C-alpha cells in the first residue's frame, strides 16, 4: 500500500493511498471525505488484478489543506472536477469509479462529463432532495453538530454499529474535524446539484446503481424510481449508508464484479 | 355501521361491515384476513361520502366458515374469484378496491380480471418473491407458528407498535388464531401467483401502488421497479406493512384522495 501525498493545481494537497497493479479503480469517499473507510477493501479488490485508487476529500480528513471554495457551497460538478484533477495528476487515463452519497453526484457527474476518462461508475445512494433536519445543523456550534452526526452516523445510518465503532479512535477523532466541515459545505448545496434531471442522458451510460439493503424505502426511493425510468442497472448491497465498513467482503467483490462486467463489455 | 354475515354460493359465510352512502370503496384484508384492522379508517373515509364495505377473508376469523379450498393452496386469482362473490351478494356493481400483501395481489388480479367491476385498485407491498423462512413454518405446530408469527407481526412489520398492540385482546385472539390458517395456505402459493408477471398488462391502468416508508428497502424493491417499469403511480405511505393500523388517518386520507382522482378521471 502507498501512503503518500500529492498537490494539484487547484490549490488542493491530497492524502491518497494506492495498492495493485492492473485497470484503475478509484473509490471516492462519501461527504465525509475519510477514505481509511475503504482499508479493508482496497486489498481485497487489488488482490483481484486491479489498482486501487482512494483519497481523503478536500478539507477533510488528510486532504485538510485546500481552498476554501473546495468545501464550502459544494456541488457534484465541484467534487467532480477535484477528482479528475488527482487523477490527471497520478496519471491515471481511465478509471472504474464508485462513490456513496456526494461521492454518488460525483461519480454520475465524472461518467456525464468525462466520458473519455470514465469506464463505468458504481453510485451508492444519491441524495436528490434537500432534508431540512441535516441543512439546519451548518447553523450549530461545531460540537454540537460533531455530537449529533457521530450520533447519526453510528446509530441511524452506518449498517452495522460494530464495523463503525471499530474503524477505531484515530479515523473517528478525524471524523469529529470533519462532521462540520461537511454540515456547513454539503447538505444545502449537493442534493440540488445532482446530475438526475434528465433521465435521458443516463439511458445506455454504463452505471450501476445500489442502496443498501436495510435502508428504510423512503430514504433512497428516487433512486429507484430514477434509476428503473433511465434503464440503469438498479440492485441493493448489504447494510445501509456505508456498504464498504459494514460489508466489506461484499462490497469488495461487488466492486470486482461490476469492474470485471464492463471490462468484458469494452 | 351494518355488521352482518352474509352466504355466497361457493359456500363462504362472510362477516362484512358497511358504513356509508355513495360511491362504493372496498377495503380487502391483508393474508390475516381481519377487518376490524380498518376499524378507524372505514368511518372516516364513509364520512368523506362513499359507502364503505369490508369483510373477515375466507376461513379467517369470523369468516371461517368456509371450505377448505379457500383457505388452502391460496392464490391472488382464488382470492379474487371469492372478492366477487361477496361482491355480487351484496349488489356492489363498481368498486375501488384497496389491498395489502396478498390482498395486494388481490385487488390487482380483481382489477385485470373483472375491469367492468373495478373503478381503480390501491396496491401497498404486494409479494412477488418466495420467503423460505416464511414458507418453512407451514410445518410446525399451531401454537409454535402463533408464537413466531405474533412475534414477527409487532417486531418486523406493524410499523407502529403501539398501534399493533393497541388493537386489543379480541382482534388479537382472533390473530392467534389465524396464523396458522395463513401459514399453511399462503406463504407457498401466494407470491408465485402475483399477476405482474407481464408489465404491459399493467400499463395505463387505473393503479395506485405503495410501499411503507419504514420498510427496509430490501422487502418490496421489486414492487417500486416494477410499477415504475409499468407507469403506474408508484409512492411511499408512513408505517410499513399495515398503514391502516399504524397511521389510520393517513391512511384514510389516502384512500378518499385517491378514490377523488379517480372519479374526476371518470
Ligand atoms: C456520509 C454522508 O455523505 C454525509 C453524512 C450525512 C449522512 O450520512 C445522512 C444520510 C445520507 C444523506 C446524505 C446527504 C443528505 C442531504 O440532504 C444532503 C447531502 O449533501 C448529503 C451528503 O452530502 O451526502
Ligand atoms: C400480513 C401478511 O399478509 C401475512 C403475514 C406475513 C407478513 O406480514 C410478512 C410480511 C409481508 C409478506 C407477506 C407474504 C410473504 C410471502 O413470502 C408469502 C406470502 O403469501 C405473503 C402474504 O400472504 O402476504
Ligand atoms: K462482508
Ligand atoms: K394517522
Amino acid at each position: 500500500r502507498t501512503r503518500s501525498t500529492i498537490s494539484t493545481p487547484n490549490g488542493i494537497t491530497w492524502y491518497y493511498e494506492q495498492e495493485g497493479t492492473g485497470p484503475d479503480i478509484v473509490l471516492v469517499p462519501d461527504g465525509l471525505g475519510e477514505c481509511q473507510m475503504f482499508d479493508s477493501s482496497v486489498s481485497q479488490i487489488a488482490a483481484q488484478g486491479f489498482r486501487v485508487t482512494t483519497f481523503d476529500m478536500p478539507g477533510m480528513s488528510r486532504s485538510a489543506k485546500a481552498p476554501a471554495e473546495t468545501y464550502t457551497e459544494v456541488t457534484a460538478q465541484k467534487l467532480a472536477s477535484y477528482v479528475i484533477s488527482i487523477l490527471d495528476a497520478l496519471d491515471i487515463k481511465h478509471a472504474t469509479v464508485w462513490g456513496c452519497s456526494s461521492g454518488a453526484s460525483t461519480v454520475v457527474a465524472l461518467l456525464l462529463g468525462y466520458p473519455d476518462r470514465i469506464r463505468n461508475a458504481m453510485c451508492h445512494e444519491l441524495p436528490t432532495k434537500l432534508l431540512d433536519h441535516l441543512s439546519n445543523t451548518a447553523v450549530l456550534e461545531d460540537e454540537e453538530i460533531s455530537n449529533i452526526l457521530a450520533n447519526v452516523m453510528l446509530n441511524d445510518v452506518s449498517g452495522g454499529s460494530e464495523a463503525w465503532q471499530a474503524l477505531g479512535v484515530e479515523v473517528h477523532a478525524r471524523l469529529h474535524k470533519n462532521y462540520p466541515v461537511w454540515a456547513r459545505g454539503y447538505p444545502r448545496t449537493i442534493p440540488p446539484s445532482a446530475p438526475v434531471q434528465d433521465v435521458e442522458a443516463l439511458r445506455g451510460k454504463p452505471l450501476d446503481w445500489t442502496v443498501g439493503a436495510a435502508t428504510p424505502t423512503e430514504s433512497f426511493f428516487d433512486n429507484i424510481v430514477t434509476a428503473t425510468k433511465a434503464g440503469v442497472n438498479i440492485g441493493l448491497l448489504p447494510g445501509m449508508h456505508f456498504p464498504y465498513v459494514s460489508h466489506p467482503d461484499v462490497f469488495a467483490k461487488y466492486v470486482v464484479e461490476t469492474t470485471q462486467k464492463h471490462l468484458w463489455n469494452s
